[PDB]
């Protein structure tokens, strides 16, 4: 208990010394492999125990009651360093960071204008920074949601669901939301080789996303096997340990240039 508790305690000031930190996964078309964004997600090198997953620290951030100092500064950081290689790779295509919204942010009062000063200093063009946000935080007022999200793409940000199949029918109220990407829970993606519910399921979002116009990324695409099923089902993008895991900035700088210089 003492241990959890020092970690508890370190956060008063981790998230102020940049302790907390992203690392990017890439986010790649199946067809051929090409990069189109990174996801960026939090990862705390912990000055002493090392790298540091969100499923240890998240839980403590929420109890100290930090997500939205967490969620301001992976923001700025994912947003900062997006900038950083666009300026270093003027002529290439199109590349997104995604950054995961706190739960209970979609809601605070400030969010726009903080994402909007974002964008600004990044000069970043509309839809590069892409927010993903909680179906449980979406579904817990899904008018309240609607208006909160065509403000957020009204100040050019992407939008994406996360973590549909938390258990508040988000699918059915997607014709309503304005989000650009649906992701597919890693559970689905590696479930539906055994299951036929789950094949169902990520049959049934690729469509739903072709006929709303959404972008479907298929999350935990473990190896080529998954990819070339997904493939098959029309699903186009895919993250997954099959091509890398969230890599620390100098990784992804590589991994982007080298999509870059084979472009
Ligand atoms: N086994 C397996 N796992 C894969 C594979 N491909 C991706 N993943 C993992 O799946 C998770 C995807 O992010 P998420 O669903 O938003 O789920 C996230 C998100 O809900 C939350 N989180 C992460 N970063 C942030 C953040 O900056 N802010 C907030 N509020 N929450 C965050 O913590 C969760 C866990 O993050 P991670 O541990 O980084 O775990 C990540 C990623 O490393 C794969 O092929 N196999
Ligand atoms: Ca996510
Ligand atoms: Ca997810």
């Amino acid at each position: 208990g003492l241990s959890r508790l020092a970690l508890e305690a370190d956060l008063r000031g981790a998230i102020g010394r940049g302790e907390i930190t992203p690392y990017f996964q890439p986010i790649v078309r199946l067809s051929t492999g090409a990069l189109s964004g990174f996801e960026a997600l939090a990862r705390w090198i912990h000055p002493r125990r090392g790298m540091l997953p969100p499923d240890e620290f998240l839980p403590l951030i929420e109890e100290m009651g930090l997500m939205s100092e967490l969620g301001a500064h992976m923001m700025h950081a994912a947003a900062q360093q997006l900038s950083t290689w666009r300026a270093a790779h003027p002529a290439m295509g199109n590349l997104t960071v995604s950054v995961n919204l706190s739960t209970g942010e979609i809601d605070r009062p400030g969010l726009v204008a903080d994402v909007a000063e974002t964008l600004r200093v990044n000069r970043l063009p509309r839809g590069a920074l892409k927010l993903e946000v909680t179906e449980s935080d979406i579904m817990r007022d899904p008018e309240r949601a609607a208006v909160i999200l065509k403000t957020l793409r009204d100040a050019g940000a992407g939008l994406a669901l996360d973590d549909f199949g938390t258990g508040f029918s988000s699918l059915s109220y997607l014709t309503r939301l304005p989000f650009d990407t649906l992701k597919i829970d890693r559970y689905f993606v590696r479930t539906m080789g055994n299951n036929a519910g789950s094949a169902k399921i990520v049959r049934s979002v690729v469509k739903l996303g072709q006929d709303l116009d959404l972008e479907v990324v298929a999350e935990g695409v473990e190896n080529a096997e998954m990819a070339h099923a997904l493939q098959s089902l029309g699903c186009d993008y895919g993250q997954g340990f099959g091509y890398a895991p969230a890599l620390s900035p100098q990784e992804a700088e590589v991994y982007l240039n080298e999509a870059y210089v084979d472009g």
